[PDB]
């Protein structure tokens, strides 16, 4: 079922397990982060040339944000239609860094800006700073857009995993608050239902994800104990009324605990009449939207994503 | 329900002929066929300007079958990614001229070449003659592609609506037959299932802007009494196995009676595990991919099926 590039990488990290080094789920967070993040960041394809890249921050709700702008090539235009990014990490690890060739690819394939967002992460700020983070950047940015060289009439959201979370549960909330939200919202392998588990979820917890139940070293830095876990900002998926949604692109990857839920999200936004492009990758693995270095259909998903975001927008 | 443009259209649609009565189709061959030809090429956006236009002929089946290259602004190699592209028109009506500027503009933002095929129409040639048309054209092509100026492994099938099918049923056909099919199959509010009534044809029982009674005068115009409906060049969605067929694009109309039967065919790739992207147009029409003069979303969608399979060509 794996294509050969999957398998390969998988070969490579089943080599490294094997020399010996401690495993994620037994270091400090600050010490795991710091190690992981190096390896994202060396597991993204080589950075293209943009236009321009722009870092700056703004007050958050309890913090500094940092974003970083990423001006298209070729792009002339003052106010461009406008990704806000989010990291995937599932709240814990993942940077501007992590993601940074990923965000310039989309900039320069969307021929739309990306303001990829640094929100708070656990478990220094657990559940729910890093929405709180999250919505507070795109309230800031909308209110702003100008200031961002943003056209305020295209605004998307988005992110991989946590941060696809992140998004979707930004466009939920803006909704319930009756404010503007997003034009659009790009939808990476979210995590979409903390409530239950899938059938992709069991079918490998019945097995491997960091030997299955080392989910707890990112579940339990990031929620707290006696979290309602039907929460909306845990579980999106579980809204009662996706009408009024933006439109999205949803992206699954096949071989991923996390492809029903995702997929489930993308019917509940079909049926409710939403505009949804949604896509399926077999053969490929959770991250590999940006571990780009190993994985080339992480580079085709990267220019569907684009593709259809600019295709949406009229670039 | 309908988006505002997709009202001002039928609003127009309404105004001309407070009298008239020019709404029945008992006569597309000659005439019949002429004038609504004619009014399909006016419904059309201006034709966007592209680097080459070629018209030539090859030998089909029973006839001469005539295409339409299109060489896309900007691009210089000599060998492109490739769209044979299959005008809709329930086998019966259109031509290279009613898609003339969908496929300039499909050629333009996918950056590849498209070719447009004149295969033979009902009730003249009647089925299977327009897939058999369809199947040589590919062949063809696949087979002489230099000669097209095609780089035969990115050579895409695709079309709307009767086009649609024709381009699903290229795709199986050629792995029926134990031969190299398209790489990627652009489906377009795909009629995929003449063998049952879905829930959305189902609810257009009075009819379609045509009534049911007129509709059928172009079923049989088409299919002789006694075809099995079963057949898979009438009925795609029923094959028994959908491995190796190739990635896909597939796009709805939200209302529009081909609805289900379009997204069913994407479902059933998805589930064999081939690379698919659904995408549903709420609000919008039947045909509204090529009545670009009147419906923006039309636009949109040329772009986001260009777009699409340029990611997944790398252009
Ligand atoms: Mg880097
Ligand atoms: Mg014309």
């Amino acid at each position: 079922m794996l294509l050969p590039e999957t398998r390969n990488l998988l070969d490579l990290m089943d080599a490294a397990t094997r020399g010996g080094r401690p495993g994620l789920d037994t270091l400090p967070h600050a010490v795991g982060r710091k190690a992981v993040d190096k390896m994202s960041e060396d597991g993204e394809a080589d950075p293209p040339e943009v236009a321009e890249v722009a870092n700056g921050g703004f007050a958050g709700p309890a913090s500094e944000i940092r974003f970083r702008r990423y001006r298209p090539l070729g792009e002339a235009a003052g106010l461009l239609p406008t990704l806000i990014y989010y990291h995937g990490g599932g709240f814990v690890i993942g940077n501007i860094e992590t993601h940074d060739s990923t965000c310039r690819r989309l900039a320069n394939k969307s021929r739309c800006q990306v303001i990829s967002i640094d929100y708070r992460l656990a478990p220094e700020h657990p559940f729910p700073a890093p929405i709180d983070d999250g919505i507070a950047a795109f309230r800031h940015i909308r209110d702003n857009a100008e200031s961002f060289g943003a056209d305020a009439a295209r605004l998307a959201v988005g992110g991989d995993s946590a941060g696809g979370a992140m998004a979707a549960v930004v466009c939920q909330a803006c909704r319930d608050a009756g404010e503007t939200g997003p034009a659009f919202q790009m939808l990476i392998y979210p995590a979409t239902d903390s409530s239950r588990e899938s059938a992709s979820r069991v079918a490998f917890a019945e097995g491997y994800f960091l030997s299955k139940a080392h989910m707890d070293w990112f579940w339990e830095a990031y929620v707290p104990e006696d979290t309602d876990l039907t929460d909306l900002r845990l579980s999106p998926l579980l809204a009662t009324d996706f009408t009024g949604l933006p439109p999205a692109f949803v992206l699954t990857a096949g071989y991923d605990p996390l492809r029903d839920e995702g997929r489930a999200y993308a019917d509940r936004l079909i049926e409710a009449g939403i505009k949804t492009t949604y896509v399926n990758y077999p053969g490929t693995i959770h991250g590999f939207f940006s571990l780009t270095r190993f994985l080339s259909q992480g580079l085709k998903a990267n220019d569907e994503a684009a593709a259809v975001m600019g295709a949406h927008f009229g670039t």
